[PDB]
């Protein structure tokens, strides 16, 4: 339910999708991440078929983490239209606050492919 991406399959899962994409960059170790992991699973059940959501270990794949400025944890980017321009999620951590800012982004998403 939640995608785990690395640096072998980020490019093929999220940078080449046409999806919207939810990603959170976390630490295994770290509390807060550790606090948002079963929130994390509650939005992408939520979202299954409509968002896709994953999660790097930004500890492990620092490749990934400096290449998205991450810097603490847990960084959470949503990635849209412009795979290389990836938003930055400050909203709540629950999957309710979570899911709000999908569909959201999804209005966006939509409407600029309409023009």
């Amino acid at each position: 339910m939640v995608i785990e991406l690395t640096p072998s399959n980020f490019n093929r899962e999220v940078i080449q999708s046409d999806s919207l994409w939810l990603v959170e960059f976390y630490a295994p170790w770290c509390g807060h991440c550790q606090r948002l992991t079963p929130e994390w699973k509650k939005a992408a059940t939520a979202l299954k078929d409509v968002v896709k959501v994953g999660a790097v270990d930004a500890d492990k794949h620092h490749s990934l983490g400096g290449q998205y400025g991450v810097q603490g944890f847990p960084t959470i980017k949503i990635f849209g239209s412009n795979k290389n321009r990836p938003e930055d999620y400050q909203g709540g951590r629950t999957g309710e606050a979570i899911v709000d800012a999908a569909l959201s982004a999804l209005r966006q998403l939509v409407k600029d492919r309409l023009g």
